[PDB]
């Protein structure tokens, strides 16, 4: 589920792979893609095939390397999810976002590339979306129902370039009151766009899963590729 030979150094000597879709036409912007808690798996490799499809490069590291390299859990297995919630919850945030740093100088500086980056991450990279946009490392940045955003509010004088947030207002891991503090703290800095779908829940971009809605999939989706977009020479 990765490139063989593909191998990234991070901030601290910690090294690992990634899964990469050079584009149809070069050079292309390129998209950084940030991981599901299952690791670079199926819909990963789905997510990277449909961006070269649309013109752009794009680049999904393994993020749980610092774990286990290489892990690649399907989530309709029932063992494989409890792996997965195991992994989420010792993961290293700020480790993650180094790591996406080091992804993404990788991939202003391939062959095929036009020089601007993006970073599209749904769930566990949603939130890492947040993060690596308040840093200011990449250009535009999507995060599809990150977790635990309303505890980042502090954050959001920070963000000095897009970010473009798909939210379902159906989702258990953000209940109203959450939900009003996005709104209103996210609402203070116009470079921040979110968009609540009314009746979806968590993954429902994800054609596995159970929570998929292929009505606000498809509407998410387009406003992604609407805002990515301009990144195209």
């Amino acid at each position: 589920m990765l490139t063989e030979g593909i191998s990234i150094q991070s901030y601290d000597g910690h090294t690992f792979g990634a899964l990469v879709g050079s584009p149809a036409k070069a050079p292309a912007p390129v998209i950084v893609i940030a991981q599901e808690i299952f690791g670079v798996n199926a819909f990963m490799r789905e997510t990277v095939s449909w961006l070269v499809d649309q013109g752009y490069a794009a680049v999904c590291p393994d993020l749980y390397a610092r774990q286990a390299p290489g892990t690649a859990l399907d989530p309709q297995d029932e063992r494989q999810r409890e792996q997965a919630y195991k992994l989420w919850q010792a993961f290293d945030m700020e480790a993650g976002v180094g790591d996406l740093e080091a992804a993404i100088r990788y991939a202003r500086h391939q062959p095929y590339s036009n020089g601007k980056v993006g970073l599209v991450g749904y769930c566990l990279g949603g939130a890492l979306a947040f993060l690596v946009a308040a840093k200011g490392y990449v250009d535009r940045a999507v995060g599809y129902y990150g977790v635990g955003l309303e505890k980042q509010l502090n954050k959001v004088p920070e963000v000095k370039h897009p970010a473009l947030f798909h939210m379902g207002g159906q989702d258990h891991f953000v209940p109203a009151p959450s939900r009003q503090l996005i709104t209103e703290g996210f609402g203070a800095n116009p470079l921040l766009q979110v968009h609540w779908y009314e009746e979806a829940g968590h993954s429902f971009a994800r054609t596995s899963s159970s929570g998929y809605v292929a009505s606000a999939a498809a509407l998410a989706n387009e406003r992604t590729l609407d805002f990515l977009a301009p990144l195209q020479s």
